[PDB]
């Protein structure tokens, strides 16, 4: 039984599992390894002992996500899940931001990351099922906060989730950008710091594009997959983004992702913190790669 043995396991050290690495890679990892990682990622952060979380509910709790995620689909899936949640972690840890956070803020931070895609790119993201698994008998990660503690929690959850719509990020970015520019960024102001979480899940969720080049290139095989599923569903229920036809205008895509979404958002991060220049770095090699295949096209 995978309760069992996952509860039973030893955790080994946040060094052992190398999620501190922004370089991370589940690749090699076991369903149950990755379920080691999140016990980690929670007891690190002091949130099991802090807000007083059962280790079995714990165990069953990230069980529980991990299996509303669905097998068949190729990218919005538990690995990506777990990706955000471990950049996140790293974010916090070797990125330097945990000491600018709340324990409620990065305990919703978190659980979003871990839940963001449950409901499943300008695709809506729902906090619904997110939720329900949280209010679940034996799954009830948040039974040890107080009333108020928990009313702050859930709102940013549900805000955290809602962040990684990407048609939300567009919109926002500018003004946090432009913060940033102007010497003006303040976390201490309530929708700065509002805005800071959403940019700072964003900056997780779209953290595959900053790996190493052999990581990246076989993540981007599974987002391609994805795409062209969908396009082979729209048509029974199709643009060359999502056309198994025009694979060779990957490489160009890669780039205008990069040019376009990904890497004034790492810019920025990094002006907030420069102990998050890996993720930049990641991001300005990759697209250096992807430029250099189109070119081969
Ligand atoms: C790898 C297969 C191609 O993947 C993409 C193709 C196109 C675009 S796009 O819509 O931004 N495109 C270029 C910019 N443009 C001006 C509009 C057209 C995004 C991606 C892309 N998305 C994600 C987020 C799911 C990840 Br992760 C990723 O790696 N790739």
């Amino acid at each position: 039984r995978e309760l069992q043995s996952l509860a039973a396991a030893v955790v080994p050290s946040a060094q052992t599992l190398k999620i501190t690495d922004f370089s991370f890679s589940d690749f090699e990892l076991s369903d149950l390894e990755t379920a080691l990682c999140t016990i980690r990622m929670f007891t690190d952060l002091n949130l099991v002992q802090n807000f007083q979380m059962k280790h079995e509910v714990l165990c069953r709790w990230i069980l529980s996500v991990k299996k509303n995620y669905r097998k068949n689909v190729a990218y919005h899936n538990w690995r990506h899940a777990f990706n955000t949640a471990q950049c996140m972690f790293a974010a916090l840890k070797a990125g330097k931001i945990q000491n600018k956070l709340t324990d409620l803020e990065i305990l919703a931070l978190l659980i979003a990351a871990l839940s963001h895609d449950l409901d499943h790119i300008m695709e809506h993201h729902h906090f619904d099922q997110c939720l329900m698994i949280l209010n679940s008998p034996g799954n009830q990660i948040l039974s040890g906060l107080s009333i108020e503690e928990y009313k702050t929690t859930l709102k940013i959850i549900k805000q955290a989730i809602l962040a990684t719509d990407l048609a939300l990020y567009i919109k926002r970015r500018g003004e946090f950008f432009e913060l940033i520019r102007k010497n003006q960024f303040n976390l201490e102001d309530p929708h700065q710091k509002e805005l800071f979480l959403a940019m700072l899940m964003t900056a997780c969720d779209l953290s595959a594009i900053t790996k190493p080049w052999p990581i990246q290139q076989r993540i981007a095989e599974l987002v391609a997959t994805e795409f062209f599923d969908q396009g082979d569903r729209e048509r029974k229920e199709p643009t060359d983004l999502m056309n198994r036809e025009k694979k060779n205008k990957i490489p160009s895509m890669q780039v205008g992702f990069i040019d376009a979404i990904c890497l004034q958002l790492y810019e920025a991060l990094t002006h907030v913190s420069e102990d998050c220049f890996p993720l930049l770095d990641g991001c300005r090699k990759n697209r250096q790669k992807w430029q250099a295949l189109a070119e081969q096209q």
